[PDB]
């Protein structure tokens, strides 16, 4: 009845990458609290924490990418790329339009997690624990 999402197998990863999704996480459920509290302040708080970390996470997965030459690499940063855009306009619509948009932000974080955090990140790692990344 807390909890908004929850980690599963099918989101384990590279360890390196678990450290970091889990971190995603938990702030998705950060959010989560704060709009059921409710309470904007907090909300923004994590937001921007949420959205600062997301984006290095970003970095260190594309860092991975290149290093390694991830076939994937091109498409998947530009998945990247398109989602930090996403969240800078729900940063902006969240500051501080209606209380709903916080709503609508969550509605977003989840469907990102199930289908790229889990779904699309978990193409890569075959291939990096392959060549010696964990």
């Amino acid at each position: 009845a807390d909890v908004l999402v929850k980690w599963s197998e099918d989101l384990a990863n590279l360890p390196s990458i678990d450290t970091q999704h889990k971190r995603l996480v938990d702030y998705i459920n950060d959010l989560y609290r704060a709009a059921r509290r409710r309470d904007m302040d907090k909300a923004r708080e994590v937001f921007d924490a949420l959205k600062n970390y997301a984006v290095e996470h970003f970095g260190y997965e594309e860092r991975l990418f290149a290093d390694y030459a991830y076939p994937e690499a091109t498409r998947h940063k530009e998945i990247h790329r398109r989602f930090v855009e996403t969240v800078l306009k729900w940063e902006k619509q969240l500051a501080a339009g209606d209380p709903e948009v916080v709503m609508t932000t969550l509605r977003g974080l989840v469907d990102w997690l199930v289908n790229h955090e889990m779904k699309e990140d978990k193409k890569y790692e075959a291939y990096l624990r392959e060549r010696g990344v964990s």
